[PDB]
């Protein structure tokens, strides 16, 4: 096509109008290096590990950008703190591979981030994660599977780019993304059942054999975070997983997998909880802390929210 | 990266029709399968960014019959069997689903083709009725998925062998010989959308898989929602991959013929009697080209695990 | 793009193979040197972000060998021709040079890698000697082209096909069939570093190419530096390449072999007598499997008004 | 590889040492979006024109790079003037393919591009483009072979890029290229061999025969100007197309293939001349104009120098 649109071009533009410095273009186009280079490598993943791999191409990528000053990593006890010659403006926090152990099962897996201003005059810290996933500037996804493709979500929008191999850059293809209202799967690993505390399984049966004779919702769980969020997220629905009696608080760690899919679903339309508050307003005191979350078309989220607040 | 030998599919498969004088008959008709499999999933990649189905059930035909190793083709979205138009004719019979889920590409989820094959026991002309085996009498049955990697499975009568798309080179190179499923699992794998409607025998299942009455591990679940997707987690993984049948889908919603059978096969010659609940799936004498039929399958204990309940309430 | 209908080399040659009965032998070992040929291709667009000539050596006879078309084999870089180790075999002579101008990759020249084939007309055993048969008893002659696409062309006895690898599915699909070169062209290639050791006959020849003695158009030069890329820039637009011999080479540097000679029955089968200067190509009773023969090739006109000096001056 | 060495790394970094935009950055890295597309396009031309796609696709990435002002390109009567939204600093002339003819013949060929950067403070103007070949800031080629690469030019050195196509990025891999002295190989369209005025002609012939009872010379035109250059960069030797009959002017256009494949031997350490004076000192009055050029590794321009002045 001679006139493509790619990520950088629409990244770029909308820096235009900040009138700013072309950091996040810089973050942003470097990070799609790492990722080409992890869908390439998860798509001939055992042709003769991958994880750390994963993480080292992230930090590096980070690091070279002249933008960033904190990255939060799943892989790593302790952010990093970027050498002052490479220091810019931003907090990285992301999962590499999200759901490495599914590589031998074929399952669609992804890369997850979320990037927060670091606005303090100090040193770089690990302080300067700890902000509300309400304050994120950019956020978003990279997901392999059949396509590569990148939901990256922005104070004007949610916007999905899809990776074309030939050229190797990744092209605006669904733009501005709103999710259905009410949708019709439920997604929840259904084998802590034992678990779910009474909210949860009232709305697991109340959806089953829907007492409103009604047509039952379908039930999915393809069980990597990443797939699960971007069918809720296009097909409407809801995915949930809450804090359990293995995983009390719940299993997804918040920096880097709660608060990006929950910016996402909100820029979006959706909304996402604990079912006790949002996921996006918690403060944070550890990088490494877990979430609850319940995400997904609003009117599900808003039911399952009746139920939470109709059984205390 | 360069390596001066590598087990492609032809090369492999090759090294079985020769050794055991069987043609190579196999080969050819397979090799275009291999460039129709390929050719789909360059699609779905750039799916997006460019239905489908058909134009893949086209390009499966078309290709299958310049294999000349054809006479009957079976398809999902299709009538009577396709007689092969007829100077490109050989013995095979071929049945199979294109584009399994072709919804599911606009959610990014996992999507395959099946196939069933074949040999043609009629002296006589090809009639749709030759399509008619039962399982069985399969000569080699498998999949192609077209996930994070485009895996093709092929389980011959010796074994089954995952492949793996090099796209580098445009060629499914081999990553698992003898592939034997394991013997019992964590994954109970079912739509309990439909709770409702559940014969009260897969309910008990789920109820000692969910709450172990023993006391011990719920198994965990897992349902993608392509039928190809959960068979190969279910398959290198192991589990019970269960859609029976139920009031809204009767007598199952799986095109026996090309979905429930030539899954069967990669599932018993790994160690997995897929069955329908009363009969194993591969024994039932088959009714129509597109006759359904229920069907769970997986590793061998946790299909045992439900026949006993199955054999307990009827 | 998404096509249902394509003709992939395998296809195309295999409704060349069982129309005439010809056993479809063809087509395996074809197929194989396919997957050499891509393979190879692949490396050399990373080249220098990764010898090569080697490995690209091993791989071709390994994957040939496995085709199970195969007796004997000769390479540039190897002694004798290979007598395939024993169970993989049938009845082909696959001689050919696996990485033409293997230095040239580094200054990014285009490359190829060249085949001859027979068939065993010895009922004996595959014995060195059986590659021996000359030119005009080959069954089949091509080249594959390492350029800014890989163009493999074949030329078997119906014509030349030139075929183009389309990445996206790892297929030669086919761009022109029944290729005949020109009848007269507008380039004279050769390399005139060479001009001191030049025999009179091209000397002369050079000489009304350049000033043509009838005022006219000079004849427009062009010279690679690669065999293949000579040889297909003088089939598809027509010319006169010539690597005659001279002192520095006294019976020409080209490996008659594996090299003028698969090039020549490309050349002949569309229009294009290569010949030595004294006799033609094809008609040289192959005295040793790397015995070498210089070689003026290209489209009709252009050759016969060298052979005419030819004829001239002896 | 887990610190790859993309050129956007390569270009930014020495971009952070000039304390400037990032626009040269910006319009680099557009360029390559153009040349991927092209390199993937000419790698399955005729499976079923051309350099009206390639000047569209590289004229709209040059637009939308925010850096630009002037582009003079080979396909157009015109140079084009940015509208004010999109303009920037630099002045781009560019060929986009060279040689596109070729591809029926599977010859290597090119997009070949200079960098000029705007001084002046009036109107973007096609007098921006006339400056000479010596002021060029940065300038270099796109090659479509056996592997697409990228020779860029810029005031510290030389370097070839070569595009990963799993990746789509172009990683850096030599280094700081300087040629070789004197080299081995002279290259002239010698079918004009009936108009090469006397200079060119003597030094053939010297060369052929050497009668310094030296190896002769080998010849090798391939016929594309990029494979004959990058050639004649790598292995040495002497690439040459003079004022002959058909073309007393030269052939190759000044502002784009002479000057930038000028200023990259240069900075590579070889000449090009005219003959009659330095390909990169003309000052250029026709932003089409041609020229006869001679260039490669200097000891031998320097022989067909002396030449140049012993015959007349
Ligand atoms: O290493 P990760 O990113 O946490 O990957 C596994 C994750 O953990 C979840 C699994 O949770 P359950 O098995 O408890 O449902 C997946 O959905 C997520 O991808
Ligand atoms: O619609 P197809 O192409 O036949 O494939 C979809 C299949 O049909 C099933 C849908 O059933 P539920 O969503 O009711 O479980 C999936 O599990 C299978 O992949
Ligand atoms: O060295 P190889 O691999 O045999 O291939 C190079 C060939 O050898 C010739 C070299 O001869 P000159 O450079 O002397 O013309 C080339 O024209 C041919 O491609
Ligand atoms: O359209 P372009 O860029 O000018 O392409 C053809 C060019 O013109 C030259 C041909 O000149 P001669 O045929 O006169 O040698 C080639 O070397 C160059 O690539
Ligand atoms: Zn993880
Ligand atoms: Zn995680
Ligand atoms: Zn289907
Ligand atoms: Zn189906
Ligand atoms: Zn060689
Ligand atoms: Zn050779
Ligand atoms: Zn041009
Ligand atoms: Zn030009």
């Amino acid at each position: 096509d001679t006139n493509i649109v790619t990520l950088t071009r629409f990244v770029m533009e909308q820096g235009r109008k900040a009138r700013g410095t072309g950091e996040m273009t810089q973050l942003l186009n470097s990070l799609c290096t790492a990722v080409k280079a992890i869908s390439t490598a998860v798509r001939k993943a055992g042709i003769a590990k991958l994880d750390v791999l994963s993480n080292d191409l992230v930090i590096n990528v980070l690091k070279s950008s002249f933008a960033t000053c904190v990255l939060v990593t799943e892989e790593d006890k302790n952010a990093i703190i970027v050498e002052p010659e490479k220091r810019g403006k931003y907090v990285v926090c992301f999962d590499p591979l999200d759901g490495s152990s599914n590589i031998d099962c074929l399952v669609s897996i992804g890369t997850i981030f979320g990037i927060y201003r670091k606005n303090s005059t100090d040193e770089p810290s690990e302080k300067d994660a700890l902000q509300p996933g309400r304050n994120l500037v950019a956020a978003g996804y990279a997901l392999y599977g059949s396509a590569t493709m990148l939901v990256l979500a922005m104070v004007n929008g949610v916007n999905c780019f899809m990776l074309d191999p030939a050229i190797g850059e990744f092209i605006l293809v669904d733009r501005n993304v709103k999710i259905k209202k009410k949708g019709s799967i439920y997604s929840i690993n259904e084998g802590y059942a034992k678990e779910f505390d009474p909210a949860i399984t009232e709305y697991i049966q109340r959806k089953k054999f829907p007492p409103d004779n009604s047509a039952p919702y379908g039930a999915r769980y393809v069980g990597s975070m990443v797939a699960d969020v971007h069918r809720t997220l296009v097909y409407g629905g809801i995915f949930m997983y809450p804090a359990n009696k293995k995983s009390p608080k719940g299993k997804l760690r918040l920096l880097y997998e709660c608060n990006p899919m929950a910016y996402v679903m909100e820029k979006a339309g959706g909304l996402a909880t604990t079912g006790k508050e949002a996921v996006l307003d918690i403060v944070p005191t550890d990088i490494h802390q877990r979430a609850p979350i319940i995400l997904g078309s609003p009117e599900d989220v808003t039911e399952l929210l009746e139920i939470y607040q109709k059984h205390a």
